[PDB]
């Protein structure tokens, strides 16, 4: 009887920028988008207080909001027999 806690796959997932628009919906990702911009001064005061070029902020937001997309993900994948799927298509 070893004890049990979670317990999830671990595997590089490719072309989930893509799946951003399913993930989220584009009203989420707007406010997600604002919630990155005050993350971004919030990471600013603790490290990076000096003069920063937009595409490193940029990358950043990516990277937090692809995280945070991760998360979700792994979030959803708790339940069994759960996966993405299209759910498009027609029987004839």
């Amino acid at each position: 009887n070893n004890p049990l806690q979670q317990q999830s796959s671990q595997n590089t997932v490719p072309n989930v920028l893509n799946q951003i628009n399913q993930i989220f919906s584009p009203e989420e990702q707007r406010s997600l988008l604002q919630e990155a911009i005050e993350t971004c001064k919030n990471f600013e005061k603790t490290q990076l207080g000096s003069t920063m070029t937009e595409p490193v902020k940029q990358s950043f937001i990516r990277k937090y909001i692809n995280q945070k997309a991760l998360r979700k993900i792994q979030a959803l994948r708790d339940v069994k027999n759960n996966n993405n799927a299209n759910n498009n298509g027609s029987n004839l």
